[PDB]
């Protein structure tokens, strides 16, 4: 699709069998999803943005569908206010910015 | 132009007579620039992101050139470590996300 930006670019994702809403975010390096159960071991990560830092759980090699497009990659889990699809997965779905 | 997302989508902007680097940020509602003076009136605002909230100054009707494309809108000024061009100005330059 071609997504304009008059509204937030929210899409459906599927992760852990579950549908969620998430924001397609070119400003985010990483993908951050609200607290949920994911399989396997996790590693620590500290992320930062506009109001400071957040500790998250880093899970690697997670299967995730984004607006119908399949990705397999790193998902950070933590108390984020919005599920964010960052560039690590935007690149897997072939997304670009155009003007 | 078409901008891929392997790296942060940074572009040159001109604001307040100054050249700066800024991030094209589809996940940001607002445009937020590091501390600088701008003409005219302003009012305080609190904006949210990962980590909580940041206090900023809100300046309206500010012209900005973004990668060569003129736009006008609200610009927030505060202690951001990265200048961000959010949707309020991305729309004005005709930016879309494509996949
Ligand atoms: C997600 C993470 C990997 C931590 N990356 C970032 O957060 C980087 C950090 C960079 C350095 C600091 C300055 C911002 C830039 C860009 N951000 C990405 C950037 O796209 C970021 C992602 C985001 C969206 C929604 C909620 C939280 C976080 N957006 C923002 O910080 C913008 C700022 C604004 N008010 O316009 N936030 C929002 O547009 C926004 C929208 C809805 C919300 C609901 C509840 C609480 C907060 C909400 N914030
Ligand atoms: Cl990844
Ligand atoms: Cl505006
Ligand atoms: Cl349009």
């Amino acid at each position: 699709p071609q997504i304009t930006l008059w509204k937030r670019p929210l899409v459906t994702i599927k992760i852990g069998g579950q549908l969620k809403e998430a924001l397609l975010d070119t400003g985010a390096d990483d993908t951050v999803i609200e607290e949920m159960s994911l399989p396997g071991r996790w590693k620590p990560k500290m992320i930062g943005g506009i109001g400071g830092f957040m500790k998250v759980r880093q899970y690697d090699q997670i299967i995730i569908e984004i607006a119908g497009h399949k990705a397999i990659g790193t998902v950070l889990v933590g108390p984020t206010p919005v599920n964010i699809i960052g560039r690590n997965l935007l690149t897997q779905i072939g997304a670009t910015l155009n003007f």
